[PDB]
């Protein structure tokens, strides 16, 4: 059906996706003559690519690559946030027959590259370790995005034909946060001058800037020095 | 003083953080006989890292490092969950007496790494192009953080010596979500089978899963192929 679709938990505050994108898949793996092993990580890296893509907060593309000294040193997905997806693997070698993901792509690394249509392009990297790319995934989202993030991913055929599909949980910044309020804050941390931040108490740059809004502090913690004496 | 403290704006759902770390600084600098422009740089990156170091959900160390083609081809600093805080620059040149961010690290990049105490390690880039290192990282979070994030970061002297602070901004994640939660939906998301979900339509998927759940679904999104021909 090749549609992605969002929806929100209302009492737990957690968004959730699917996408099944399988005339997509068919367009991407056609006349590559792609061994089947190939194939799956192509339909599992769309998905995931797919599901990504939505959770995007301005446009510009969003790409989901594997490289190792794996039989296949190359699988890329590339999407925008218009649902456009586009990709290829290169191969170069011994695909066995019932290819792990560790075996296709070999020691890598999971390269996820982000584009937008108007800044500067960020790119961040994971080792390849988990035995699944949801997995690996995972471990990217873990180390990189606050935002607790889970992912389904399934492929398989239909019609005789390739079909995959996955889901998305992420956890949803909180209801409370206004746009025009977090900017006020700011605005209102940036009229802070040096001196004040650098000779005066803590508690009271605190109250200097925020007196009028109701704030909770905490214990302080001491910043100090790694030595090697 | 050197100590972190961390708030949360009650009202607004937003935590803050804010540093001042000069015994840190001149331990770090102590013996380096760095330029000015590069101590003022380390001064900025040490803020800049105590402040991101506070923000980790788990046990491990960062590192916000610069490197490009220009006079300091290198600073790094490197923190820890505990505020354990290390670091160096490398330089090999013309420091001109007023030194630009862009002047000193010249054409370079931006390479915040983060490895965690347990799983593996996880490292995200973008090119330096904002003014300031506070705007280059907020470009970095842009991109890959949904979370809005903002930076302040003030350097000088104070008694003479090197002195430095900031503050940081971050939309905290939606109080509903409990932990427990979010991990049942998770699970019972898991209990997805392949057929079922490249076979069904998606709403039936959505209520075969989620039907004791309050859910709200919205428009889909066509998902295709990006063609060339
Ligand atoms: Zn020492
Ligand atoms: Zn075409």
């Amino acid at each position: 059906h090749d549609q992605l679709h969002r929806y929100l938990f209302e009492n737990f505050a957690v968004r959730g996706e699917l996408v099944t994108v399988s005339e997509t898949l068919q367009q991407i793996l056609e006349n590559h003559d792609y061994p089947q092993p190939v194939k799956n990580v192509l339909a599992e890296l769309l998905v995931a690519t797919s599901l990504l893509t939505a959770t995007l907060k301005f446009d510009g593309d969003i790409t989901v690559q594997l490289q190792g000294d794996g039989p296949m040193n190359l699988a890329v997905i590339n999407g925008n946030n218009n649902q456009q997806m586009r990709g290829v693997a290169r191969v170069q070698g011994e695909i066995p027959e019932n290819a792990d993901l560790k075996t296709l792509v070999g020691n890598g690394y999971v390269v996820i590259t982000i584009t937008p249509s108007e800044g500067e392009r960020y790119q961040g990297v994971v080792g390849l370790e988990g035995d699944t790319l949801a997995a690996c995934l995972e471990d990217y989202f873990m180390r990189s995005e606050q935002l607790p993030t889970r992912l389904f991913i399934r492929t398989g055929d239909v019609d005789g034909k390739p079909a995959a599909g996955g889901m998305l949980l992420q956890v949803m910044p909180a209801q409370n946060a206004q746009q025009d309020d977090f900017d006020h804050l700011a605005t209102l941390t940036e009229t802070i001058k040096t001196e004040e931040l650098l000779t005066l108490p803590a508690n009271e740059v605190l109250w200097r800037l925020y007196h009028e809004e109701e704030v909770t502090v905490y214990d302080p913690q001491d910043v100090e020095f790694k030595c090697t004496c």
